[PDB]
This record gives C-alpha cells, sequence and structure tokens, in this order.
C-alpha cells in the first residue's frame, strides 16, 4: 500500500535539509580547450572517421562474403546502368553522361562511405531537380542546330552538381549533419507521394514519344501535362504499346518476386533478361525504320575531359543547389538507416554527407549529374545478398565495362523500355497514398500536414515544395500548442490525488483555493491564451479588483481628510448618514496611480476588503485566498511567457492572495532564476513540489 | 506533515474505482448546428459588434468628456496633417494625398473601430513599404515630363491600398485576427530597431535635400546609402542646419515633456509652434531664392475623384500585399492593446481587421496609402486627454479644415522640417537597441531570435524581413526542445520524492529498475534523440539482446536436433565436453527471422537467459528488470513519436522486461488511444498514476 510519512517540502527547506552535489555546468573556455586538445588516439580515431574504408577492410572476411559480394555487384552493375541510361533522359541530356552518375561517385563513396548496403548512383527525383534547375538556368542566363543546346545543357548539369557537392561538403565539414532530423515521417510520406506524381507525368513525355518543351519552377506538372495532352494524336501506338506490355510484366514479376522469396533465392534480375529481349527484338527487326520509334543514339565511348564549373551557373542556381543537396542528403541518409537498423552498424550521418559531397564534386567535374542512393537499387543490391560496399565495387566495374567497350549495345534501345524500367518502381510510393485515411482516423493533424506537402509540392515543383512543407510542418508545433486545454484541478478520494474538476463525482476543492494547470510550454503564442484562461477559471481579473481597492481607498482618504470619517484602530466612526457620492473621474496620466500597490501603514485599522466599507463602497469581493498553479507540464519559458507570469504573479501578490507554483524540477528553477523572475515581491519560496505539498503548506499555514 | 494512506493505482483500477462523469465531446454536426441557429437575440449581438459605435455613442456623457475630447481632438488633428505631411514624402509622392491618409481612414474607423484611444492614419513604416511595394510594381509593369511618373506612381499607391485593405477585410471576415500572436515580444523588438535604422536611412534624402533613385526590395537601405553618400558634395548647407536646429529642439522639448508631466498639464504642441515657426521665417525672407532649399508645392485643394484599382498592379505585388497587411494590423493591435489594458475596455481583434480593412479600402478607392495607428501620434493623442474616438473625428475634421480652406499654408515649408518632424519620434524606438544585453545575459535563446530579425530585415527590406524572422522564430521553437536534457531518477531521503541522478548524496536508486526523465515534448525532432538517450541510460541496445538470444536459441534448437543436447525439464544434459563452435551466418532475407519475438514454448526448461547458458553461449546479461518512463513532462506526440515509442516498448517487452509510463493525465492516455498504441503486446495496464505507485507495484510484483 502507498504509504508515506514526510514533512512538507517547499524546494527551498528540501534544498536546505538535502545538500547538492555542486556540478560545475560547462563553461565555453574548457569545451574549445578540450576539443582544440589534439592527442595522437583522438588524431588516428578522427582520421578512420574520415577514411572509413581502412575501418573495414582488413576486416573483410574472405571466406563467407566473397560469392555473396560479386554477384550482388554484378547484378547492382546491371540494374545501375539500366538506371543510369533511364535517369539521363529525365535531365534532357544525352544518354552518356547518366553513365557517369552511376559510376564516378560510387568510387568515391568507397573510399568515403560509412554505409555498408546501399548503392550510390542518380535516383530518379534527383535527376528531375537537376533538370528543373537546368532549365532554369539556362532560361536565365545572358545571352553572349540542337547540339549546341545539348552541350549547354550538360554544362550546366555539372555546374549544378559541382555546387550541390560543394554545399554538401560545406554542411559535412560544419557537422551539422542533425538537420535530417527537421523532416518528419508525415512530410516525408507527402513528399514521397507528390514525388510518384511527378516522376509519373515526367515520364509521359518518354512512354508516348513526343516533344515538350522543357518547363519551370513555378508550376511544372501542370505544364507538362498541359502540353502533353495537346498533342495525343501525334503519338506512337507501337512505341506506347511496347511501353505498357513491358510496364505490366515488369510490375507482375515484380509482385511474384515479392510474394515468393523463401523458394527463390538471388531474384530474379527480370530488368536484364527484358532490357536484352528489347535489344534483340529491336535489332535485326528494325524498329527504327519500320516504325517511328525513338531510340537512343549511338553510344560514343570513352570518358570525356573534366570542365570547369560556370561561376554564372553558380550564381543563378544557388537556392535550387540548397535544395537538391538537402533532398540528396536525406534520401541517403532515409536509405542508410534502415539497412543500418537492420545490421546493426554504426552509421555517420556526417561522414555520409562527406562522401555524398565528395561524390557529387567528382561526378560533376567529369560531366555527370547530382548522386545518391536509390531505394530500388539499393533493395536490388542488399536482396541479391549484398554485404558490404565491394558491390559497389563490382558494380561500379560493370558500369566502367560498358561505358568503354560493351558500348554498342543498349544502342537499339527502344528509349522507352528504359522509361517503362524508371517508372515500374512506382508501386511502393504509389501505393502509399492510402495514408490520408490513417493519419485522419488516427491524429487528425499530421493528416494536415501530409495533405499541404502534397499539394505545395504539387503546386510548386520539388524545389520549393520541400521549403514551403518544411515551413509548414514547423508552424503546426506552434499551431498544437496555440490552445492548450487548460484545466482546474481538485482532489480525489481525499488524498494526495488530483484530476480535472469535470471529471469525477466525488471531488472536493478546498475552501478558497483554485489550482491551474496548463497543459503546454508556455511561449510567445500561449501567454496570452494561458493568461486569459487562467483568470476566466479564477473568475475575477486581479488588475479590476486591485484599481477598485485604490479607488475606494483613495476615497477614503479623501473622506478622512474632510473629517467625515473618523480613523479608529477597529472601524471607523462614519459621521454622516449618507453622502452624495460625489465620485471622481481620474484623468489620464494619473490613473497609473491607482495600479500602484496599496500600503495602509498609516492607517491603523487593518481593512479587511471583504466584508464590508463605510457609505456603500464597491469594493468587490473575492472568495478565492490561495492559488497553485500545476506547472507540471510547462517545459520552457523564454521571455514573453516569463514576462506575462510576472506580471500575473505582481497582480495576484499585491491583492493580497498568495500563489505557488508546483512540479517543477531543479531545472527550470534554476532557469527561471537567470530571467530576473525573484525580487522583492515574488521570493523563491512560492516554488514547491507536488500539489497536496502546496494544499498541505496552505492549510498549515491558515489554521 | 504530509500523510498519505492509499492503496497503489494505475489508472486502470483507479477508473474502476472512481466513476467518470461521461461528458459528451462536441461533435462536427453540434457545432455547425449552434453557429448557424441564429436568434434575435445573437443577431443583435453581432449587430451590435459590426457596428461598435452604437455601443457607446449613447453611453456618452457630455459633463467631463466634451471639453478634454474636443481639446485632445484639435491637437491630434494639428499633429496628424503635419505628419501626413511628413510622412506622404516617404512614398515619392505628392504630399496633397498624405491628408487623405491621415482623413479617409479614421471616419471610417470612427463607424466601424472598437478601440478609444488610437488615432487612425498613416505611419512612417506603413508609408515606406508602400513606397518600396510602389517601386517595386512600376518596375514590374509592362509599357503600353516628370508629372507622368509622379500620377502614375500615386495610382500604384492607391491600388496596393486597396488591396490591402482588401486582404485586411477578408481575414477580419474569416475571423481569424489571432494571427497576431506568432509574433513574439523579441521578434518585435528586433523588427522595431531595424525599422528605425531604416526610417532614418530613408529620411536621409530628405535631410540633404539630394535626389535618389527609388530602389527595391532585395537590398534597400544600403543602396539608399551608397547612393546618398556619393553626393555629399550636392548637399544644402541651409537645409542640413536648419533640419538639425528643429530636430535638437523638438528632442530637448520631449526630454522636458517626459520629464515633467505633472506641474506641465496638456503637454506642450512644440511640433504645431516649431512648424509655424519655420512657416514664417521662410515667408518674406524667401527661403526659396535666396537659398535653394527644396519646399512643398502649391496645395491643390479640394478632394478627388475616386479612380479603380488597376488589376496589372492588383497581381505584380500581392506579397508585399500581405506583408503590408500583417503589418499594418499588428502594429494596430499593438498599439490599442496598451490603452485597452490601461483604462479596461473590451478589445476586438476580428472587429479592428474589419476596421482596418474597410478604411483601407475606403482611403485607397479615394487616392491615398496604408493606414493603421501611429504610436507617436496616439500617444500625443492620449497623453493630451482624448477619452474616446470623437477625438478622432475633431482630428479628421481639423485635417478637412486644412485640405479643403487652408491649403495655401504649409506651401512655403521646408520640406525637411517635416522630415525632422518625423524622425524625431525615433527615440524611443532605438533605444531599443540596448536590448541585445538584456536578452543575452537573460535567456541567451531570444536573443539569437533579435539578432536573427535585426540582421534579416536590414538586408532583405521590411517586407520580406518579418517573413523570414517568423520563419527562423517557428525555427527556433523547435530549436529550443531540439535536444532535451534526459535524465535518470532515483529515490531521496526513502520517500516518494524522486530527482535528478547527478544531484544529491543519499540516493538510492531501486535495484534492477531505471527510472528516466524526458522533460520535453516527443514529436518528429525528438524521438530518435529521445531513443538513443534512453537507450544510452539504459546500457544496452534491446534489439541487440533480443538478436542475440533468437540466435542462442536457434543454435541450441540445432544442436538438440542433432542430439548433441538432451532436454530435460530442469537444464540439459549435455552430452559433449567441448563443440568446434560452428557458429552460422545468417544470409539476407532470413535475418528478419532473429527480430521475431522469442518463444521458447516448446522446450520445457524455461530459460533465465540471465545466469548461464551450456556450451558457453554468448548470451549477454541484463541485470535491469523494470523500466518507469516519467512522462510527466510530455505534453503531445503525433505520429513518428508514436512510432518510435511503440517500436521501444514492444523491444523492450520482447526481452522480458516490464515498462511502465507514469505521470501522464487523462486526456494523454485518451490521446494515445486514438493512435493504435494498445495492443495484445502493448496493454492498457502499463499507465501509471505517480512514480513511487510505479516503483511500488514493481516491488509488490516482485515479491
Ligand atoms: C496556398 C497554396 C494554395 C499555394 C499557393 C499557390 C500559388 C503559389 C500558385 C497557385 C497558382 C499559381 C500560378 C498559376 C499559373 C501561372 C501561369 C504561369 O505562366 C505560364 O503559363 C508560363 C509559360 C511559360 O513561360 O512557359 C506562370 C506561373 C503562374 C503565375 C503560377 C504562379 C504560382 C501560383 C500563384
Ligand atoms: C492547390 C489549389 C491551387 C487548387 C489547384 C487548382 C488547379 C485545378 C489549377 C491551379 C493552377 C492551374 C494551372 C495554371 C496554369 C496552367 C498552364 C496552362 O498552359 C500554358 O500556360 C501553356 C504553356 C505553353 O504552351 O507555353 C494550362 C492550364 C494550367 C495547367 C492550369 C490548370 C488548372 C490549375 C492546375
Ligand atoms: C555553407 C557555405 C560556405 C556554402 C555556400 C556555397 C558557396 C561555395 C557558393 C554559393 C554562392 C557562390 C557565389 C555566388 C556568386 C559569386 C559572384 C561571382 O562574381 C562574378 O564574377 C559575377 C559575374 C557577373 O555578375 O558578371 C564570383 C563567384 C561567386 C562569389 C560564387 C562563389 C561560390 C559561392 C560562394
Ligand atoms: C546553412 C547556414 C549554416 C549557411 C547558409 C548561408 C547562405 C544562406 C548564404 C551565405 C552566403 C550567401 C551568398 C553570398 C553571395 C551571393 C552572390 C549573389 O549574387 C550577386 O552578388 C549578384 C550581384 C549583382 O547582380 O550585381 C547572389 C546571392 C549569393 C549566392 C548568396 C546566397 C546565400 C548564401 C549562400
Ligand atoms: C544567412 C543570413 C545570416 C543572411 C541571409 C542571406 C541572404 C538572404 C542575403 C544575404 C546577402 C544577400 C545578397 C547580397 C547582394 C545582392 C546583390 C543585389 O543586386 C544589386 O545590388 C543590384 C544593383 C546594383 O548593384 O547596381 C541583389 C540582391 C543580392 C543578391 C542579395 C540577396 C539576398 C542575400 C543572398
Ligand atoms: C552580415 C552580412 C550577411 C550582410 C551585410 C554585408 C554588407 C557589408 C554587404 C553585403 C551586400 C553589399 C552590397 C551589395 C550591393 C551594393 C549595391 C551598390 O550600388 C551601386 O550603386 C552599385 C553600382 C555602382 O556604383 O557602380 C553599392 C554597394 C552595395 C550597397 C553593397 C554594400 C556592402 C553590402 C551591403
Ligand atoms: C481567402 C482570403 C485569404 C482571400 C484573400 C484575398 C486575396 C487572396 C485575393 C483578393 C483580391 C485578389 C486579386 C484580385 C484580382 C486579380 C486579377 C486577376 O487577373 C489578372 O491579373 C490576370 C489577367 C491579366 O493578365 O491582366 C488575377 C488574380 C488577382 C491578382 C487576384 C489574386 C487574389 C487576390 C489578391
Ligand atoms: C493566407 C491564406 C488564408 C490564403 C492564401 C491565398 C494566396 C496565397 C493565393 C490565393 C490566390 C492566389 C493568386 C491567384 C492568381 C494569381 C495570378 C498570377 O498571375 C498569372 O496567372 C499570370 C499569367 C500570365 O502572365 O500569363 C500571379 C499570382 C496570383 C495573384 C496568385 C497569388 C497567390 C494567391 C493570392
Ligand atoms: C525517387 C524515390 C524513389 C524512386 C526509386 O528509388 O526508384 C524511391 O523508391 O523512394 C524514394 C523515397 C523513399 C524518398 O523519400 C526519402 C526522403 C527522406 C527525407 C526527406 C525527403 Br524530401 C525524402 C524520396 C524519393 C524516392
Ligand atoms: C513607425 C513606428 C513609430 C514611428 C512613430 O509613430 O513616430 C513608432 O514610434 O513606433 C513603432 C512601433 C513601436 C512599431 O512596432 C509595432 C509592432 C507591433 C507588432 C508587430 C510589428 Br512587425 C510591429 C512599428 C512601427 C513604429
Amino acid at each position: 500500500q502507498y504509504i508515506v510519512a514526510r514533512p512538507v517540502y517547499s524546494t527551498n527547506a528540501f534544498e536546505e535539509n538535502h545538500k547538492k552535489t555542486g556540478r560545475h555546468h560547462k563553461t565555453f573556455l574548457d569545451h574549445l580547450k578540450v576539443c582544440c586538445s589534439c592527442s595522437p588516439q583522438k588524431a588516428k580515431r578522427i582520421v578512420l572517421s574520415l577514411f572509413p574504408i581502412a575501418s573495414w577492410l582488413p576486416a573483410y572476411r574472405l571466406k563467407e562474403w566473397l560469392l555473396s559480394d560479386i554477384v550482388s555487384g554484378i547484378s547492382t552493375g546491371i540494374v545501375a546502368v539500366l538506371q543510369g541510361l533511364a535517369f539521363a533522359l529525365l535531365v534532357d541530356i544525352p544518354p552518356v553522361y547518366g553513365l557517369y552518375a552511376s559510376f564516378f561517385p560510387a568510387i568515391i563513396y568507397l573510399f568515403f562511405g560509412t554505409s555498408r548496403h546501399i548503392s550510390v548512383g542518380p535516383f530518379p527525383i534527383l535527376s528531375m531537380m537537376v533538370g528543373l534547375a537546368v532549365s532554369g538556368a539556362v532560361s536565365k542566363a545572358v545571352p553572349d542546330s540542337l547540339l549546341d543546346d545539348e552541350r549547354v545543357r550538360v554544362a550546366a548539369a555539372a555546374s549544378v552538381t559541382v555546387l550541390s557537392g560543394i554545399i554538401q561538403l560545406a554542411f559535412g565539414i560544419l557537422r551539422i549533419g542533425f538537420v535530417v532530423i527537421y523532416l518528419s515521417e508525415s512530410l516525408i510520406s507527402g513528399f514521397t507521394t507528390a514525388a510518384a506524381v511527378h516522376v509519373l507525368v515526367s515520364q509521359l513525355k518518354f512512354i508516348f514519344q513526343l516533344t515538350v518543351p522543357s518547363h519551370t519552377d513555378p508550376v511544372s506538372i501542370f505544364k507538362v501535362l498541359y502540353s502533353v495532352f495537346s498533342q495525343i494524336e501525334k503519338t506512337n501506338i507501337a512505341d506506347l504499346v511496347t511501353a505498357l506490355i513491358v510496364l505490366l510484366v515488369v510490375s507482375i514479376v515484380k509482385e511474384i518476386n515479392q510474394r515468393f522469396k523463401d523458394k527463390l533465392p538471388v531474384p530474379i534480375p527480370i530488368e536484364f533478361i527484358m532490357t536484352v529481349i528489347a535489344a534483340g527484338v529491336s535489332y535485326g527487326c528494325d524498329f527504327k525504320n519500320r516504325f517511328k520509334v525513338a531510340v537512343v543514339g549511338d553510344m560514343n565511348p570513352g570518358f570525356q575531359p573534366p570542365i570547369t564549373p560556370d561561376v554564372e551557373t553558380f550564381q543563378n542556381t544557388v537556392g535550387d543547389c540548397f535544395g537538391i543537396a538537402m533532398v540528396a542528403f536525406a534520401v541517403a541518409f532515409s536509405v542508410a538507416s534502415v539497412y543500418s537498423l537492420k545490421y546493426d552498424y554504426p552509421l555517420d550521418g556526417n561522414q555520409e554527407l562527406i562522401a555524398l559531397g565528395l561524390g557529387n564534386i567528382v561526378c560533376g567535374v567529369f560531366r555527370g549529374f547530382a548522386g545518391s542512393t536509390a531505394l530500388s537499387r539499393s533493395a536490388v543490391q542488399e536482396s541479391t545478398g549484398g554485404k558490404t560496399q565491394i558491390a559497389g565495387l563490382i558494380g561500379a566495374i560493370i558500369v566502367l565495362i560498358v561505358v568503354l567497350a560493351i558500348g554498342f549495345l543498349l544502342a537499339p534501345l527502344q528509349k522507352s523500355v528504359l522509361a517503362a524500367l524508371a517508372l515500374g518502381n512506382l508501386k511502393g510510393m504509389l501505393m502509399q497514398f492510402a495514408e490520408i485515411g490513417r493519419l485522419w482516423r488516427k491524429d487528425k493533424y499530421d493528416c494536415l500536414i501530409w495533405i499541404m506537402t502534397f499539394i505545395f509540392t504539387i503546386v510548386l515543383g520539388l524545389g520549393l515544395g520541400l521549403a514551403a512543407s518544411v515551413a509548414f510542418q514547423l508552424l503546426t508545433i506552434v499551431f498544437r500548442t496555440q490552445f492548450p486545454k487548460c484545466s482546474t484541478l481538485a482532489n480525489i478520494g481525499r488524498t494526495n490525488i488530483y484530476k480535472n474538476k469535470k471529471d469525477y463525482y466525488d471531488m472536493y476543492e478546498p475552501e478558497g483555493v483554485k489550482i491551474f494547470r496548463c497543459p503546454s510550454p508556455i511561449y510567445f503564442a500561449n501567454i496570452g491564451f494561458f493568461r486569459r484562461k487562467l483568470i476566466d477559471a479564477v473568475g475575477f481579473s486581479p488588475l479590476r479588483i486591485l484599481r477598485k481597492r485604490n479607488k475606494a481607498l483613495r476615497k477614503i482618504r479623501k473622506l478622512q481628510k474632510q473629517g467625515l470619517l473618523q480613523v479608529t484602530p477597529k472601524g471607523f466612526i462614519c459621521t454622516v448618514d449618507t453622502i452624495k457620492d460625489s465620485d471622481e473621474e481620474l484623468d489620464n496620466n494619473q490613473i497609473e496611480v491607482l495600479d500602484q500597490p496599496i500600503n495602509t501603514t498609516d492607517l491603523p485599522f487593518h481593512i479587511d476588503w471583504n466584508d464590508d466599507l463605510p457609505l456603500n463602497i464597491e469594493v468587490p469581493k473575492i472568495s478565492l485566498h490561495s492559488l497553485i498553479l500545476d506547472f507540471s507540464a510547462v517545459s520552457f519559458l523564454d521571455v514573453s511567457s516569463v514576462r506575462g507570469l510576472k506580471s500575473i504573479l505582481q497582480e495576484f501578490i499585491r491583492i493580497k492572495v498568495d500563489v505557488y507554483i508546483v512540479g517543477t524540477d531543479d531545472d527550470f528553477i534554476e532557469k527561471l532564476n537567470r530571467y530576473e523572475f525573484f525580487d522583492g515581491e515574488v521570493k523563491s519560496s512560492i516554488f514547491f513540489l507536488t500539489i497536496h505539498d502546496a494544499v498541505l503548506h496552505i492549510l498549515m499555514k491558515k489554521d
């Protein structure tokens, strides 16, 4: 049974009775001293962190990993070259550079990445942001045949990717890799759904084989839809039907692969065996002159010389570069986190940012585009049996083999099989659409975040949609605690349990005592509402009572000066039957005098202010004689709430009702001590430990 | 003394023992029914709210107000015409329209405003924002002698003010007048400081009588500084010296007016006598040909015909219109709130928005600009003795008299005495600069908001700086609770008081029990940090323990299948001296099997998992056998934190350690019931009332 026999504490007698350890809080000098205190072990640890490869390469086990690693590397390399060919078209650049986006960063990641399962490269939505940023750049560059336009587009892509990599490297160096926590789960869901719809709309111009002008940021998806639906009559029926059949069978075989896992190890690489089928069917049968199907151009073999990034493209695409870098880092961290949790190894987000930045910089310098890990490719690599990043090495080797020697294949490719392959990974993100119902029935509040994120992204394009969604998500925090369900507490069962005042039957509030609870932190957006709710719950504005008391005191002093009232130690003689009620109206610049606290030290009679006054003065009465604030859920006050709380406490103290604050820990009172909260009026003895402690102290003091 | 004797409760037995009132929460149908249920009393109340004038005109007391009201009206009218002349110059439009901005809205406010002390009109910040919006509008309008430029500027000003009034009216209709609470006190202070610097820089082109191009939003103050400092040699020494002397005398007299209040009622109207002596000195002595001082042009008497607002200017300045409307409403509410608190009358924010919108619309339709209440003018009107809005009527009457009959005056005005008068009321706002020190020594977190607001406003111009600062402040809200000071609790004095684990000496944690406290709400930005801190405090990742236990069970089952181990009710025979340790490496797509909950029902021996296992299995031991989460400060969980909490609770329950949640009220458990938090695993019996209740229940269950 709950049995306690302790003295009543008030966090002041408690501090005296129980001494503290007196821990020294960390200053600013010692922090700098300890981070700047270089040591050989610290240097070795920081170097190993900056070069994670040396951490695990000597620890590689050469018996149970090589076969699985090489198989996964081959499979992920094939899927990576196919995905690069598909994704390079989203930027309206020649597909050759796609191989670079699937080759250069991954190699760099091998020597700087900390994860062990993801497969670095391009993923479709990042490619779409690259394309949007490029279309913005070329349309804004001041001017000083189509191959020239393609070359300037690829130059813009390289520049934008180099700047994105520079931004990622700068973020990683500054050790601000904790930014990824500002993106909620609901915002991520909404962004994934909107991105799914965006990629579905953007692949249409390849499924139908039409020509669309490169649209811009303000409203992109709807413009692409309009321009692609205005020219249905100019479609290619053969390309449409082949895209539909390959997409349908790819989805079917993906469903079979997901359904059958135990009986089917090393899942069927339908992508390779089907791109080869499409290539073989196109070859010989000539789906380039018998039909008018667009075909991937002749691949020019060999690498390309690096080009310095353009300063003008840096200047014109800064905000979109910030956006693309943040999206890339967030996607990579979210993809790697699941595998890290599954296999239980440490993950360094900041090192991930550094590796991504270096990979992006290297790839962009060599005419590629921004890269990360792709969920579909990473899932393929892991499920095939990927163990370490050596699978990434084998994938890069396969991509290099394709880009160097085996390049005249994939040349008769249908240029729509790639689009269907890219869009076939849309099952998860589109099926995620069934999240409005769950959130609405669950929380009714994160559903608002999801819907607003979806609408904002769809309207604004992913460059600005993410930022607007983040702003709205941050605003929803203030929205949640904008109107706290402030309540009045009361005793239950004549014990030390206190609950809401409209929830039970055998309740008993102590006489002249009202207990208030505000179950949310009080900051700039809450102090007004908290003050209004507290005043309404109490039943009277303390300032009004104080002003009325001051006016009554002034009237009494005036009557005493006129001699109509004689001051006695007990009461007054009141040598008047009835006065004419010559109430005075105080002008401006003098009403503030009524705000001052009342001190009747001159008058021997201690006026009760609650029974009655001579000559029938107003003097409104108050039954409440003590107030306890249940600050058990208050988590932080900064400035405005502190000023409001100080004003409220001064107002209550001045009308001669004590106020007690209950439930706060030592950290809260320590923090409040800095705000100059305490002074000659609001002492430090108003803080207590538990509501029952406060009420017991009140009862002891009163009688 | 603190005496209590009650049974141990767990918010489930407590619910059964103490029945609830069963209050019916308001639905969506009843809310609509009650707001749509029109009633004659409700209609009368809503009409009186929509026309607050009829509320107080019959209640006017024509014995003690009329003299003070008329005096205040005359004084505020003189100061209002002077201020309008000064402020209209900030928009680079002829000063005539300034009178309109000081006349039209105020009259409208008389029939729609609810405040009783403020004086409606233009204030220099709103004029500057109008000027910036106009300069943006004319520079962006597609094209289809100097007076034509002035006429198009005034047309743009009228259009932008009409749109701002429309926005204000729309906001007031929608009853969203609570937006004004999103602006903290620190943000307000920073904005006022930056705006003081802005007005000081923008009055320079009049302080010296030069010519400056109308700069734009991106960086305005610095551009004006450069273009005004490149032409110091083209100044007017007479204008400079006269502006300096009028500034000096007005500052000195303001100082003596603040210092001397009791001995000097109805404060000296220094502005009126100063401008009249400046005009008299200019007249006759001809400060227009003896010197080259720019003067106010010949006033064209009479009103002007209304012009329809321009659609092109409407669409070109939507965002700046939103910004100016919000700034105007916030300024008016902040100015009126102080007086409402001083005189204790009801104040309606939504009605204030409606009145401001109607006034702005009427003024803009009649060729004026945006209007609000100015702190200087309102303070003058109140301190002179203003009692109600009739003083506003008298001020509007004086302005009308000036604009109709006495208009040839103020023509020999010096066009810099007005600038000096406008800038002389800046001391009380520039003295806010000494707020960085107070905040830094006080809170160290709102000082960041103040500095960021100052920098953002200075760099970006007010219209964008306000929005950027609001976004940063909303981000700071998350910043405060991004890294909660998570702590471990322990008993104090062998009683029901629990405190931090590094703050006392005679502490006693119960055996195998760790109590965790997270003193901040857990949302998307906190669940990862909370989980990491909790796991670190406990000392082991539960998932690792569960996986190792599952691996050990699989190995034991394999040995039993091979027959090397014989299962007995107590222990095993273990018919092997030592095995070769043929540890198996589980491949991918099968590791998740180790994640499944443990269930050794088939084996009769209940494995303790803490003493020892045959054949020297790893099986890490855990001393902790019960965990209590002090959810006394948790205020809200939405989705992501709920998912993380469910995962953590499942992980802990599966490794056979009970988990209890303590301190939450009925509202929190009711809310958590919706998130599908409870199921067959995490029952509803894990919630308790107090930490001592939880530990007492643990002790009772254990022994
Ligand atoms: C609060 C929620 C609803 C988000 C706010 C939505 C606005 C930011 C969107 C909605 C409608 C959009 C407009 C809809 C149509 C157009 C026309 C469009 O012009 C073209 O047709 C350009 C063609 C070309 O040059 O290729 C330029 C963007 C614009 C003004 C859009 C700008 C962005 C707007 C205002
Ligand atoms: C979230 C809120 C804003 C509700 C969404 C409303 C939509 C139904 C509206 C808002 C913006 C509108 C679009 C604004 C601009 C365009 C582009 C316009 O096409 C062009 O300008 C032609 C391009 C060219 O040929 O250069 C066709 C109409 C369309 C898709 C509009 C279709 C209807 C849209 C999507
Ligand atoms: C976390 C921080 C450190 C990352 C910021 C990214 C910088 C590495 C980028 C972003 C803005 C870039 C600048 C944007 C604009 C210019 C002006 C440009 O000057 C010109 O020659 C202008 C050309 C013209 O306008 O005619 C020189 C490069 C520079 C400094 C850029 C250099 C690279 C900068 C600093
Ligand atoms: C995330 C935190 C830790 C750092 C964020 C820093 C950025 C918000 C700032 C830092 C420097 C800024 C840049 C400084 C200089 C320039 C060049 C500027 O271009 C010009 O100088 C144009 C001049 C002309 O047109 O005459 C465009 C803005 C930009 C890219 C700025 C963009 C915003 C930047 C990257
Ligand atoms: C991160 C915090 C601390 C500061 C916020 C950074 C940006 C929001 C600001 C800082 C520097 C600003 C830039 C500074 C200089 C210019 C040049 C300016 O162009 C001119 O001055 C053209 C006129 C002329 O120079 O003749 C256009 C705005 C711009 C790009 C500014 C845009 C807004 C920027 C990037
Ligand atoms: C704390 C940081 C983030 C912001 C403050 C930095 C300032 C010291 C810099 C940043 C942008 C600069 C401005 C960028 C552009 C211009 C416009 C330029 O206007 C002109 O007349 C240029 C044309 C010419 O004179 O040839 C004058 C300098 C100025 C105000 C610069 C002055 C110095 C500024 C304000
Ligand atoms: C729900 C509440 C918050 C409503 C708030 C009001 C504003 C959002 C409305 C009121 C007036 C509206 C404007 C009134 C007139 C027009 C002209 C209209 O026509 C054009 O400018 C296009 C034709 C052309 O090119 O001339 C475009 C929308 C716009 C700017 C409107 C945009 C939306 C505004 C600002
Ligand atoms: C704050 C909440 C309560 C309401 C938010 C509404 C605004 C953010 C939206 C609603 C309607 C929008 C307007 C709808 C239409 C247009 C016309 C658009 O111009 C064009 O379509 C130009 C097309 C061309 O030039 O061909 C410019 C933006 C604007 C004013 C939009 C600006 C953003 C507005 C005011
Ligand atoms: C394009 C894409 C694909 C297509 C493919 O990989 O083939 C996918 O499968 O998953 C995605 C996921 C899960 C995404 O969310 C990650 C995220 C985390 C934090 C902030 C933000 Br913003 C985004 C974003 C894009 C994709
Ligand atoms: C122009 C101006 C003058 C000049 C004069 O009247 O002579 C003044 O004296 O005070 C001001 C104050 C105190 C201002 O802050 C009010 C505010 C409240 C809430 C949000 C925001 Br954003 C702003 C804004 C402008 C002025």
